[PDB]
């Protein structure tokens, strides 16, 4: 049997899948090892490997945002990768430690990301100076009965709403000597309730649709109906191909200070179930070379956390990229400790309850954290 590797890439039916297909094709051309690039939705890949991995049907290389890395490692999904110091030295510090857990490196980075204010230059000449101005802009221009919006975003999704919580001094996990305590969830603190109250206002006063999803936000912006969204670098190519003259700015200052968004790092990881860890790691290196990631940026629009590429004027001074870099500079990497794998469902459920007017900020957050704590007592080895 000739050598074959399997790779799971995001199922975007577009730029990300095509770019990975290209470079895998070049690896096969060079090495003779056949590589199949299979589209699997990025946020479904970990759950799919949870089943297919032990079943012996999993991919050799997988990819998802770094926040669930600790969870993945604890569950035995991934193995550390063996690369030279020279290969490591080519990538940004923040990205490399985000893919590092328990002193071990679990991947090589493809993209570093933060949401920012993405606006339609034909609808919005100048960005609002403050969050208060931004919210008033939404309150005046969000008219769902005529398919028109001033500001639209996934306000039912904690990934996006995080800056509202951070503004009030809320944290996902408390500052117990860095991050050395599984029981330091801060998502039902008084400050966190202040953040969730801000979320509530977007549905009660800015009349944002209930049960929002990426497709709804993106589709409406692409149709020219929305002046501004809070979204990430992943949506740029799609917006530009929909004829939008896109501007990117850091989120307007909230309570007088810089907005603190999450920073995401997406890397390639090596499955613990891989029958060919040597060859797969070689493919991972090939897919994340300077040449590979420079091409990836050109096609996908996703910012590669490669040291030389981040300072490439072609990428660094790109007006679209610049806005995202600015916002990311004020942001924090998502937690990547194992207990992050218990956070997302309850907290997003809490956003849903408040958005629907079913539970208050306080009640929703209290219920969510109780659920989180209970689930942590069913985790690990
Ligand atoms: O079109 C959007 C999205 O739609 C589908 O996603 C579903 C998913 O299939 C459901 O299982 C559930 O998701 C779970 C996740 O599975 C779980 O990991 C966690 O998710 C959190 C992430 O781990 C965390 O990093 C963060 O996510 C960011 C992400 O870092 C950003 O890069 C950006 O993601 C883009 C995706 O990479 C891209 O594949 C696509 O996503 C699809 C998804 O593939 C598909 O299966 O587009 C997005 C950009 O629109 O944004 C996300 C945040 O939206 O935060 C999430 C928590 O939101 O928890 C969720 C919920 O329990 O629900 C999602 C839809 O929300």
């Amino acid at each position: 049997k000739p050598d074959k590797l399997v790779v799971w890439e995001n199922a975007d039916d577009g730029v990300q899948l095509n770019n990975t297909k290209k470079w895998a094709g070049e690896f096969t051309k060079k090495t003779g090892i056949q590589v199949e690039v299979v589209p699997v939705a990025l946020l479904k890949q970990q759950e799919k490997l949870t089943l297919d991995g032990p079943a012996g049907k999993g991919a050799d290389l997988v990819t998802w945002p770094h926040d669930r890395l600790g969870e993945a490692v604890t569950k035995g999904l991934l193995q550390p990768i063996q690369v030279d110091n020279s290969v490591k030295n080519q990538f940004d510090d923040v990205a490399m430690k985000a893919l590092t857990y328990g002193g071990k490196l679990y991947g090589l980075p493809k993209a570093i990301e933060s949401v920012a204010l993405i606006y339609n230059k034909k609808l919005m000449g100048q960005v609002p100076a403050t969050y208060d101005e931004l919210f008033q802009y939404a309150k005046a221009n969000n008219k769902p009965d005529e398919q028109k919006y001033g500001v639209l975003f996934e306000a039912n999704n904690f990934y996006y709403t995080y800056f509202l919580f951070a503004a009030k001094g809320a944290a996902v996990f408390k500052e117990q000597d860095g991050t050395l305590d599984p029981n330091e969830i801060g998502l039902n603190s008084p400050e966190a309730v202040q953040g969730m109250n801000e979320v509530q206002k977007w549905f009660t006063e800015a009349r944002l649709p209930q049960s929002l999803k990426a497709d709804t936000v993106n589709g409406l912006f692409k149709s020219g109906k929305v002046a501004a969204v809070i979204n990430g670098p992943w949506a740029i190519k799609d917006y530009q191909a929909a004829g939008i003259n896109v501007g990117v700015a850091p989120l307007p200052k909230i309570d007088g200070k810089d907005a603190q968004t999450f920073i995401g790092v997406k890397g390639w990881y090596l499955s613990a179930y891989s029958k060919y860890p040597k060859y797969a790691t070689e493919l991972m290196q090939f897919l994340t070379s300077k040449e590979a990631l420079a091409s990836r940026f050109k096609e996908t629009g996703e910012i590669p956390p490669q040291k030389e590429l981040l300072n490439d004027p072609m990428i660094k001074n790109n007006p679209v990229v610049n806005g995202f870099a600015k916002q990311a500079s004020k942001g924090v990497p998502m937690p990547s400790i194992p207990e992050m794998g218990v956070v997302w469902e309850p907290i997003n459920n809490a956003h849903t309850f408040v958005a629907q007017g079913k539970q208050t900020p306080e009640q929703a957050l209290n219920d969510a954290v109780k659920i989180m704590k209970e689930k942590i007592q069913t985790m690990k080895q």
